[PDB]
This record gives structure tokens, sequence and C-alpha cells, in this order.
């Protein structure tokens, strides 16, 4: 369930975010969600450099 259906090519603002997941391996396509301060989400090609620098820095949160 909860899938990602298109990403966001957008740009990221790597102190807007707040968390994220994977989504769930049903889905046909697969996609990293950020959530942002204020609980929306953002569907992202785990495959974006973007988005791989994402999720590092995230991380180094913690």
């Amino acid at each position: 369930r909860e899938c990602c259906l298109e990403y966001f090519k957008g740009a990221i603002p790597l102190r807007k975010l707040k968390t994220w997941y994977q989504t769930s391996e049903d889905c046909s396509r697969d996609a990293i969600v950020f959530v942002t301060v204020q609980g929306r989400a953002i569907c992202s090609d785990p495959n974006n450099k973007r988005v791989k620098n994402a999720v590092k820095y995230l991380q180094s949160l913690e």
C-alpha cells in the first residue's frame, strides 16, 4: 500500500524535511517519500543524486 505514481523533479530544501521512508514493496514503482516539517511528503526517485543526498543528510541528524 501507500504508493508513489510519479516523483517530484523539483528542488529539495534540506532544512524543510523532517523524515523519510520507502513506500511499500508492493508498489510497481519504487520511491523515497520525504516528509516536510508541515506533514507533507515528496515522492522521490531513489536513483536521483540529490535524493540520495537528501537521505544521507537527514540520517546524520541522528
